[PDB]
RNA sequence: UUUUUUUUUUUUUUUUUUUUUUUUUUCUCCUCUUUUUUUUUUUU
């Protein structure tokens, strides 16, 4: 949790452009039929894992980068 | 006291052959309406 808070408190000094999407998800019981619709949501620990994984893509990137130009 | 005679079941067998699924019609034909076309993002 402070790990990702923190990330994140830095690289929105930096600043990114956090946006979100109309998506909404489904159940689908035994009779394979739609007990309901729900609209879901972006939880914290989503945000959390999002930016963990943006950062370690990154180094992954600049390492694979700098280890191969063209 | 009533003798004698009037044929019967066609003859024949020791002939060659080098093709081939099917088969033969039916004309031109008015697709109705918020749009440029949305798009990163993350959890599978």
């Amino acid at each position: 949790t402070d790990i990702a808070r923190h990330v994140r408190a830095k690289r929105d000094g930096c600043g990114a452009l956090e946006l979100e999407g109309v998506e909404v998800c489904v159940q689908l019981d035994d009779k394979k039929n739609i007990h309901d619709l729900i609209p879901k949501q972006p939880l914290e620990v989503h945000e959390t894992v999002a930016e963990c994984m943006i950062l370690a893509n990154h180094w992954v990137a600049k390492k694979i980068w700098e280890s191969f130009p063209h």
